[PDB]
């Protein structure tokens, strides 16, 4: 069965609803220019309130290493998602202290070739970018297939929503699936019926 | 749906099988006198290999605080399970840095009253002790019921096995369920068919 991360959580109620509906991880965006940004202090409040067995992931975009580690210990993150153009050296330094997921933008196979240099880390494939946080009237999920067994663990991301998750999962059969705006009411606020349906469809409940 | 932690993991293959069968957390026992003991070094090897979105919990029994924190950062644990007679002060100090689950032995309601002093932390109720790591031709799960809503998150433990999990869960409706010997081939080695059935029955798959 697939794991599900709900990203862009900005408030306690959305986080708790996610956990109770079956989400395995919640994500906090620590990138200042994001509309889904949450301060380490606001995030800490939420993290501390959440139950065990649910990953708290912090999203950073080209943040300097020392700051990433300080926010992680403060907010008590379980993993760091490096979503910029961080070099493997930076990734390897962070990995000495906390688990790192390297996010890579992907739109064609040259991007998948770039992704293969990071194969030592769990990879989050952020499909069809920039545009927004993801999206497409279904990205050709099959183009990722020939590279699937080259990675240890794969998290599918970008444009996933309640109507298209199952298809994406059937094709790729990833370890996890990730979503932010595909289950939003508006920027920073989740739509509960959407989170419910997304998890039900992704997991086959 | 309930979360499932498989405790007493001593080897990589048992851990990976647990994750792939649906377990949400794996537990490493760092109590030297346990037959399921694993050194921080051996545990680190396994932790580093596991995918994200799966909790690594470390089990300590009356260990001094500084040593608990060192093993946690070294092995990259996501939570600490204090399974001795640790006072709330020790629990509160550890909690400043990493999530803590307080395990409490429970056989009657005086024990549940003792458990209520730790209600600020997620509680693991270790039913019917000492004897072994748990057990009973079903502990009267219903005695925990009147105390259920006093705790934030509850992890049911002790004597759970593939045949009795559903019943225990129906009665209490805990956040999680925990098992070690109920899915073992012998001390330290898991039986894969048992892990499979336990998770399938606990989660209703």
């Amino acid at each position: 069965m697939v794991r599900v991360k709900i990203c862009g959580i900005t408030n306690l109620e959305d986080a708790l609803f996610s956990v109770e509906s079956g989400a395995d991880a919640v994500g906090f965006v620590f990138y200042p220019k994001s509309k889904r940004y949450i301060s380490p202090e606001d995030a800490r409040r939420i993290s501390v309130e959440l139950p065990p067995f649910v990953f708290r992931v912090g999203v950073f975009v080209n943040e300097e290493p020392e700051k990433i580690l300080d926010v992680a210990s403060y907010v008590q993150l379980n993993a760091v998602q490096l979503h910029g153009e961080e070099p493997i050296e930076l990734c390897r330094k962070i990995a000495e202290r906390i688990l790192v997921i390297k996010a890579v933008g992907v739109s064609n196979e040259r991007d998948m070739e770039r992704a293969l240099n990071y194969r030592e880390f769990p990879i989050l494939l952020d499909t069809k970018t920039p545009e927004y946080g993801g999206s497409g009237k279904t990205f050709d999920w099959s183009l990722i297939l020939p590279y699937r067994d080259r990675f240890r663990y794969l998290v599918l991301s970008g444009g996933l929503n309640p109507e298209n998750v199952r298809s994406a999962i059937d094709v790729v059969r990833p370890f996890a699936v990730d979503v932010s705006s595909g289950v939003e009411a508006f920027p920073g606020k989740k739509d509960h019926d959407s989170i419910k349906m997304f998890i039900k469809n992704a997991k086959g409940l």
